[PDB]
């Protein structure tokens, strides 16, 4: 035989669940960088691009998942904690005609390259100057080594650790732990009893399914990067004083009402996203999350507030047994593959959107948010503001963008009448044109 073989065996670890099924879906596609994931921060201040290089490598040390690399071998794909060769581009746009759609552009160029997974970049990071005391950071993932949560974690990190540079200051001890420990635990449960019990109670809970409801007019598998339609809405719009649990309910209970309304099926499955952290995995970064089969049954002239309490009931019962993937879960049932558990998806994300660089204000804002296989409605919300980002990410194949702009009005019509009565039942709103 050959020892390379070997040696990359013996010095390498398995792909997790959730790795590996991000690697299976990319596989049938290698030139789909729909698997990356992509925000910028837009800094109200002055960056020095020196001490923010150095706030960055210290990261990268900090931060392990940021330094993973993976090989080819028998066993499909493994990973190691490699030397991966990275820059941080510096590019002052101000004396462009349009500095904000130049850096748009630039950063649009750069997650629309195709990602090769043994040879890297998985990430990218960069600096956009757009104004005199306007500047961008830009971050670039592949969904294989890093999830939200985790380029939540990644970005808050990266501007504590810039804040105490620029005053001298010795950053104080990072609360980080090591991506390897996140593999171990996940090995570990791939072969424990906990996952037996969330097997048995996702196979009991979806044992007669159904297919998806859907407002498009066709299935097709997700090739190019999504379509998105974004809106800003204001809290009372909601009036729920709501929290993350409360605000998913409310969001998924709207979603399918608008998808009975629009389909007339009665047992409608969506798709909630979940961080799948529990104990030090809070503190790791990397890829980690889980999409739940959240199932609403619809009975003619029911309200908001029963449907609510659906939501609410699913996920109270649901979310102790977030470990299971959705994939094992539809191999599990038996169910040919093309057939998808669900197809409109409600992602909550939330998350701190402010940070502070320097003592400069600073905001997050989502370009990618992973592969839009039919229908995901990402919901950003800081907790506390009184605002809402919600984008409609539509695969291209499924919608046009002004079927998927009348479509997410209509939507926001009608989840704020709901909102605004949650008694009324839910077949008596007019909905829109
Ligand atoms: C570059 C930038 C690009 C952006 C990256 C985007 C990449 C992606 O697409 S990844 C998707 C990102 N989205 C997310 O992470 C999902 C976020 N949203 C959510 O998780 C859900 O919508 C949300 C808010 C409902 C979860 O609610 P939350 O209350 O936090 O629940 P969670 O922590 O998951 O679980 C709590 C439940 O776990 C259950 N549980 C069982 N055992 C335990 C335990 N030992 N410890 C804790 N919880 C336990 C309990 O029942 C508990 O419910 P409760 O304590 O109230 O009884
Ligand atoms: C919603 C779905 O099943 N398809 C896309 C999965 S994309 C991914 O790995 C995660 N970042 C998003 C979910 C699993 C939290």
């Amino acid at each position: 035989g050959s020892h390379m073989d070997a040696s990359v065996m013996s010095t390498t670890y398995a792909l997790s669940a959730a790795q590996t099924e991000i690697w299976l879906a990319q596989q049938l596609y290698p030139d789909s960088p729909v698997y990356n994931i992509a925000q910028y921060t837009v800094i109200e201040g002055v960056i020095e691009p020196a001490v923010f290089e150095a706030a960055l490598r210290q990261v990268i040390d900090e931060a392990d998942t940021l330094r993973l690399q993976f090989i080819d071998s028998d066993d499909g794909l493994r990973q190691r904690i490699g030397t991966p060769a990275w820059s941080m581009p510096v590019l002052d746009l101000t004396a462009q005609a349009d500095p904000q759609a130049a850096a748009q552009a630039w950063m649009r160029a750069d997650y629309q390259q195709p990602v090769n997974l043994t040879q890297g970049p998985l990430f990218c990071y960069a600096l956009l100057k757009v104004a005199p005391a306007q500047w961008m950071w830009y971050q670039r993932y592949h969904v294989i080594m890093m999830d939200g949560y985790g380029a939540y974690l990644i970005a808050q990190r990266v501007a504590y650790v810039y804040s105490a540079l620029c005053e001298g200051t010795t950053p104080a001890e990072c609360d980080f732990g090591s991506i390897l420990q996140l593999l171990e635990s996940d090995a570990q449960y791939q072969i424990s009893a906990q996952r037996a019990q969330d097997e048995a109670y996702w196979l009991k809970h979806c044992a007669n399914w159904s297919e998806p409801a859907t407002l498009a007019s066709r299935s097709a598998p997700v090739l190019q990067q999504r379509l998105r339609q974004t809106t800003y809405l204001a809290i009372q719009a909601l009036g729920d004083a709501p929290d993350a649990r409360r605000l998913a309910q409310f969001m998924t209970a709207a979603m399918a009402a608008y998808l009975y309304r629009f389909t007339g099926e009665q047992d409608v499955v969506l798709g909630l996203p979940v961080k799948v952290r529990f104990g030090a995995d809070r503190h790791i970064p990397g890829m980690k999350s889980n999409t739940l089969p959240l199932r609403l049954t619809m009975r003619p002239g029911m309200n908001l507030s029963s449907l609510m309490q659906q939501a609410a009931q699913e996920m109270q019962s649901g979310l102790r047994h977030q470990r299971y993937p959705s994939e094992a879960l539809r191999r599990q049932l038996g169910m040919p593959s093309g057939q998808r558990l669900f197809g409109t998806t409600v992602n909550v994300m939330p998350f701190d959107l402010d940070l502070s660089f320097g003592g400069y204000s600073a905001t997050n804002h989502n370009l990618l948010n992973g592969p839009a296989e039919d229908l995901m409605l990402g919901v950003y919300w800081t907790p506390g503001s009184h605002q809402l980002r919600i984008d409609f990410d539509a695969n291209p194949a499924c919608y046009t963008p002004e079927g998927l702009g009348a479509h997410q009005r209509r939507f926001i019509r009608f989840m704020q009448v709901l909102a605004a009565d949650a008694t009324q039942p839910i077949d008596s709103i007019d909905l829109l044109d």
